[PDB]
């Protein structure tokens, strides 16, 4: 049986607010709203969290029963849709250990892993993969290109107990190697963390309108691939046809 540590598909309406916490660290964080956007694969299935305010910081997080990846695989996966045609704005997640105050979470709150696309003008169009190791946040030595169009894309990070990793975009490998070689941190336990307890969205955006959906944290690579195909894989073609429709009808 795959261990599902966390899963969020926003399938139950306004009830998501019972599972996600707004940080109060700042008084003027932008608001996340539940939305399937202007075009979608399915009105209900493609409901996710959308940034609703221009030129704001965002800080929202969801807790889950704490776990450790010691001795097993860790997979983190979600969809990002920059439906607005984004100029500058984050689309990554952070994983936090136990002890985070969700009501006070912010950009400098200490995290274990940060992963996902970041866009900031043409000069920043990169997928971050950051490991906190011995008091330092270490950025991956590799250039992974992020998606910049208006459509929904799947982002997957896989971390293995043999100190290997893989990054997938749209369920397809884009980068692969070992933690020893692709970060400037030999330690057999680089991969492992004593606890994960919270998934956070800590973002700055200029033009807002990005939608996040289909969050998954699991110990099973095969299950993540399947879940990805059943979520993003299903959204992909349907949403393209409805975008094609809207252009032709205009
Ligand atoms: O990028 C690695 C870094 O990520 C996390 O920290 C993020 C940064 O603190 C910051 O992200 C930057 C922000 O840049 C802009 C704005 O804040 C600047 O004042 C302005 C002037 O130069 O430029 C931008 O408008 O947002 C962009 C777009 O996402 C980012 O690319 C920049 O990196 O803010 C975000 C949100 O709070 C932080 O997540 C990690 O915490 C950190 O450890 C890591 O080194
Ligand atoms: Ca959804």
């Amino acid at each position: 049986d795959p261990a599902i540590y966390f899963k969020e598909q926003f399938l139950d309406g306004d009830a998501w607010t019972n599972r996600w916490v707004e940080s109060k660290h700042k008084s003027d964080f932008g608001k996340f709203v539940l939305s399937s956007g202007k075009f979608y694969g399915d009105l209900e299935k493609d409901k996710g969290l959308q940034t609703s305010q221009d030129a704001r910081f965002y800080a929202l997080s969801a807790k889950f029963e704490p776990f450790s990846n010691k001795g097993q695989t860790l997979v983190v996966q979600f969809t990002v849709k920059h439906e607005q045609n984004i100029d500058c704005g984050g689309g990554y997640v952070k994983l936090f250990p136990s002890g985070l105050d969700q009501k006070d979470m912010h950009g400098d709150s200490e995290y274990n892993i940060m992963f996902g696309p970041d866009i900031c003008g043409p000069g920043t169009k990169k997928v971050h993969v950051i490991f906190n190791y011995k008091g330092k946040n270490v950025l991956i030595n590799k250039d992974i290109r992020s998606k910049d169009d208006e459509f929904t894309h799947l982002y997957t990070l896989i971390v293995r107990p043999d100190n290997t990793y893989e990054v997938k975009i749209d369920n397809s490998q884009v980068e692969s190697g070992s933690l020893e070689d692709d970060w400037d941190f030999p330690d057999a336990n680089i991969y492992a963390y004593d606890s994960f307890a919270v998934l956070g969205l800590d973002l700055w955006q200029v033009k807002s309108g990005t939608i996040f959906d289909n969050f998954l944290i699991t110990n099973d690579e095969a299950y993540a691939e399947e879940f990805g195909n059943e979520t993003w894989g299903v959204t992909k073609a349907a949403e393209k046809q409805m975008k094609d429709k809207q252009d032709e009808e205009q």
